[PDB]
């Protein structure tokens, strides 16, 4: 569909991961009937932990919680398209499906049961990309 | 991935539905291990029947074979991206994913557990085009 309300709710998450210091991605990961069972934030220079994006963090929050690294039967919603260290652990742990709000401009792969999908919800779409924005101006003027 | 084999099959088949009067259609229903169970191609004007394009026939074969109206199992790949009427009757069977190749020129969506998804394979995509190609200049050729 266009995951409205899920996409209100990560928007607002990732609003702390700019706060703090690291890009603002929020993501979850949900069942077959579309609830929530983890929900994770960017935290990458906060942690100081290469591997803390929010989509590693969402994966490693469903892992505890089931004790199990088998997660094919979840899916995956971010607000921006994950890198490939964060694309190959979803793989790793068979979950099949991402949705993401927001591609990013920053390989070539032949991978499939694991689909990369794009949300069409353009007042979210337009949103979250404001909200990186001033992320990435931030950024630029303490890098000078 | 990009269903190279699957497609080859697919483009041979529809020539087929062109040499008889119907756009070249073809399509197949496969379970998760990537089988085919089966296969079908439009057939509307052959058989003087609103209701047989190509994936309507699909489903009606898998219907058939497992005498069974949920193929919520089973994942729908077709040459071209589907008409509406098509397009429900893949819902109303609990299809969850349309995998096509070449999208249609000629309504507002917010369906879900029901994705499209349009296959990435540049040479395959061209080849279907060149074949769909042929079949309407000779359909502008007999409307002269
Ligand atoms: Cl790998
Ligand atoms: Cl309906
Ligand atoms: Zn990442
Ligand atoms: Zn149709």
């Amino acid at each position: 569909d266009d995951f409205n309300n899920i996409l209100d709710l990560l928007i607002n998450e990732s609003k702390k991961a700019a706060q703090l210091g690291d890009i603002p991605v929020s993501c979850c990961i949900i069942d077959s009937n579309n609830n929530i069972l983890s929900l994770a934030i960017n935290s990458r220079y906060k942690n100081k932990d290469i591997s803390q994006h929010a989509e590693i963090n969402v994966i490693n929050d469903l892992i505890s919680k089931l004790n199990s690294f088998n997660l094919s039967k979840y899916k995956l919603i971010t607000t921006l398209e994950p890198c490939m260290m964060c694309y190959s652990a979803i793989k790793q742990v068979k979950i099949n499906t991402i949705y993401y709000l927001v591609d990013d401009p920053k390989y070539s792969i032949n991978d499939q049961n694991l689909n990369l999908i794009q949300i069409k919800n353009q007042k979210k779409q337009s949103e979250y990309i404001k909200l990186l924005n001033i992320f990435f101006i931030n950024a630029r003027l303490e890098h000078h």
